[PDB]
């Protein structure tokens, strides 16, 4: 059947903007970001029950997971991480409080976003043994992953233990490459993940294509980060392009080329992130949203979608 995810990642920040957010155009929540302390129980700073509460009264059919660890971590939080999951004895204590904080939270799944340095070599191990306890309790478990490099610490158990994966295919530029002024979410970009994790035996259907509700501004040798909801507030005539001179986003053309492009080559669609989006007539997640209903896919069933499916 034609079907798809529609993945929205909402920052711990962005709670105070969730009444703006179209949360019925989505079929997955994942609230970022949860990491250790020094004691190896997970930390959450903000109030995760009352927006899943309110979430829930908006689509009572979406999966919530926590998502772990995130692109910015401390280096404290990073060494909490490497002593709990590279040595095997540490991982059972944390992984008790993992799988206790999804149950006191009424959560649908974990969500691991270790990125480049932090996937350290307790990775894959941390990986299956998380897998069993959360596949015995019917429970998701996804990652989200790089656009283009396999790391060594992922192993192909662990990789293939996955729901279903997020390519996090943007930032391939950045301010740690501040003279690289270009485009950092192209098509082609895109299609190159898409197509490098094909090439790592992931099944199309457990890919989803991260898309960006933001992007650099490479006007000063320091880039800084604009979020789409910005730049409309800027212009509304700027909503429909990608570029506004050293400035490189996604505009909605390019979106709804990438929403075409994963309805005949992935599971779906992943943002990052909810709250950087103009929201109401610009809004990137109503492109994707009207998109997807225009192909006939099904994904939230709701507020216009799968009429019919």
């Amino acid at each position: 059947s034609k079907k798809a995810r529609v993945v929205g990642y909402l920052s711990a920040d962005s709670f105070d903007k969730i009444t703006s957010i179209e949360f019925c155009k989505l079929t997955h929540l994942n609230i970022a970001f949860a990491n250790p302390d020094k004691n190896g129980n997970l930390v959450f700073d903000g109030d995760i029950d009352a927006v899943t509460k309110y979430v829930r009264s908006v689509n009572s059919n979406i999966v919530i997971s926590i998502s772990l660890a995130g692109g910015v971590i401390s280096t404290e939080q990073a060494a909490n991480w490497s002593l709990l999951i590279d040595k095997p004895e540490n991982r059972p204590a944390f992984m008790q409080n993992i799988s206790k904080f999804v149950t006191d939270h009424n959560l649908d799944g974990v969500d691991v976003d270790l990125e480049w340095d932090a996937v350290t070599s307790g990775y894959s191990g941390f990986v299956v043994e998380l897998r069993k306890e959360l596949t015995d309790r019917k429970k998701l478990l996804t990652a989200a992953l790089p656009n283009n490099t396999r790391f060594v610490n992922i192993n192909s158990e662990a990789l293939n233990a996955f729901d279903f994966i997020n390519i996090m295919a943007y930032d391939s530029t950045g301010p740690w490459s501040p003279n690289k002024i270009e485009q950092h979410s192209s098509f082609e970009f895109a299609k190159e993940g898409v197509e490098f994790w094909k090439k790592q035996n992931v099944p199309s259907e457990k890919l989803t294509l991260g898309v960006p509700f933001y992007g650099y501004n490479f006007t000063y040798p320091e880039v800084t980060s604009s979020t789409f909801g910005e730049i409309i507030q800027a212009g509304t005539q700027f909503a429909d392009q990608d570029e506004i001179g050293k400035i490189y986003y996604n505009g909605r053309p390019t979106i709804l080329k990438k929403v075409e492009y994963a309805s005949q080559n992935t599971g779906g669609i992943m943002i990052w992130e909810l709250a950087q989006d103009s929201f109401g007539e610009y809004s990137l997640l109503e492109v994707i949203h009207k998109k997807y209903t225009d192909l006939k896919y099904k994904t939230s069933g709701m507020c216009g979608n799968a009429h019919h499916h």
